[PDB]
């Protein structure tokens, strides 16, 4: 078995918890490069991961290297300046400026359209794995594998078809997660902050109404659907995202359609009128 493969990286800071391991800010001992290092404590996933090394896009965090040594798996990523959760917390008193929200949403839709055009799903979009830099960019990170391998799981961004037991995800799950993040940037509160699967499901139901066959054909036959679910009425989007103009509200409503077949795709969303005046502002970052 392999050893000595990682003495070329000196760990500088602990910067989060990825989808399968802890992530450090590290410094390439040899080249001086500053990177983000995911350590997965341990294949068909050795190939599914290495395919992500080819998935290069301005709005996807660059996967530089996979280092499989000594019953541990390392992912070497480019390092970005801040993640969206921290920036949202830092902007709690003022709010992220709406043009910057719109830039960030637009860029993430571009990243997803690229990912989805390659039939790659993220599966677990969260403010914590959206990374931003000083230049105005935002990038997708920590893609969830179809094969899980290797804190507490956040459920707040989970699409309802996942919660309802759907065995096969579509790209629509990522559009749902990003809609939730969009709303959270605008209102400065999480849209659906459940603390269990059923609390998550029912928080969605209380806001968007309990889905039935009318709005979601097939919902009542899903593995975890129960006829005994409470029947809540749908609230109005004027109540859910007050600061958002009608263009933003209509886009968000389309990202949160219950039926994954009705949910807007990333590429369709790019053409939505909400982006006809999109710009690329600079965040104010305290690093
Ligand atoms: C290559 C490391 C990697 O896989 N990721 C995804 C995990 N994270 C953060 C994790 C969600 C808490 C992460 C962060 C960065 C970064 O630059 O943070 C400042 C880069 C890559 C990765």
């Amino acid at each position: 078995g392999p050893l000595g493969s990682m003495e070329n990286f000196q760990k500088v800071e602990k910067i989060g918890e990825g989808t399968y391991g802890v992530v450090y800010k590290a410094r390439n001992k040899l080249t001086g490069e500053v990177v983000a290092l995911k350590k997965i404590r341990l294949s068909t996933a050795i190939r599914e991961i290495s395919l992500l090394k080819e998935l290069n896009h301005p709005n996807i965090v660059k996967l530089l290297d996979v280092i499989h040594t000594e019953n541990k798996l390392y992912l070497v990523c480019e390092f970005l300046h801040q993640d969206l959760k921290k920036f949202m917390d830092a902007s709690a008193l003022t709010g992220i400026p709406l043009p910057l929200i719109k830039s960030y949403l637009f860029q993430l839709l571009q990243g997803l359209a690229f990912c989805h055009s390659h039939r790659v799903l993220h599966r677990d979009l969260k403010p914590q794995n959206l990374l931003i830099n000083t230049e105005g960019a935002i990038k997708l990170a920590d893609f969830g594998l179809a094969r899980a391998f290797g804190e507490v799981v956040t459920l707040w961004y989970r699409a309802p078809e996942i919660l309802l037991g759907a065995k096969y995800y579509s790209t629509a799950v990522d559009i749902w997660s990003l809609g939730c993040i969009f709303a959270e940037m605008v209102t400065r509160r999480a849209l659906f902050p459940g603390d269990s699967e059923i609390d998550q499901l029912f928080r969605i139901f209380r806001t968007l109404g309990t889905p039935d066959e009318v709005v979601w054909p097939g919902v009542t036959s899903m593995p975890d659907y129960k006829p005994s679910f409470p029947k809540w009425a749908r609230q109005d989007f004027s109540k859910v995202v007050p600061p958002l103009d009608e263009d933003g509200r209509s886009l968000l409503s389309q990202m949160l359609h219950y039926d994954p077949n009705k949910r807007i795709s990333a590429k369709a969303a790019l053409a939505h009128p909400f982006f006809q005046d999109v710009t690329k502002p600079v965040p104010h970052l305290r690093l």
